[PDB]
């Protein structure tokens, strides 16, 4: 198991443009599009990301290289934080994975939002850490992934995912 197979898992793949829980267009996996209600705004934005006239529909290929992208991007975000940095440096590949997927699906910002988390994360204090991640609109939004991010996060081990 590795971060690009827990969030396949986590995030799905599809191949027409969707809503996300929070209700905007998303496409691939996970890779969101915009936040404007148009979905002719999203079709903008849809194929100006892949470089070609889409119609709001993608090939896997298409889709992987997105999500390509976006590890990537998720990586060097943490890494050019000065708030997830350390955080990051002090954790076992495990839990970074865990770092990693949450920036994937709240943006760099949000994730450097949760202060008390990170640093009981930081201190290498689990259960605290754990318990405390839970209260959050997040958790509250999408609890069955959350949990599964949390336990990575608390454990270290892939159990969640097994
Ligand atoms: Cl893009
Ligand atoms: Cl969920």
């Amino acid at each position: 198991m590795n971060i690009f197979e827990m969030l396949r898992i986590d995030e799905g793949l599809r191949l027409k443009i969707y809503k996300d829980t929070e209700g905007y267009y998303t496409i691939g996996i996970g890779h969101l599009l915009t936040k404007s209600p148009s979905l002719n705004a999203a079709k903008s934005e849809l194929d100006k990301a892949i470089g070609r006239n889409t119609n709001g529909v993608i090939t896997k290929d298409e889709a992987e290289k997105l999500f390509n992208q976006d590890v990537d991007a998720a990586v060097r975000g943490i890494l050019r934080n000065a708030k997830l940095k350390p955080v990051y440096d002090s954790l076992d590949a495990v839990r970074r994975a865990a770092a990693i997927n949450m920036v994937f699906q709240m943006g760099e910002t949000g994730v450097a939002g949760f202060t008390n988390s990170l640093r009981m994360l930081q201190q290498k204090r689990w259960d605290e850490a754990a318990v405390n991640l839970a209260k959050s609109r997040w958790y509250n939004q999408t609890p069955n992934r959350a949990k599964r991010v949390i336990t990575t996060a608390r454990t270290g081990t892939w159990d969640a995912y097994k």
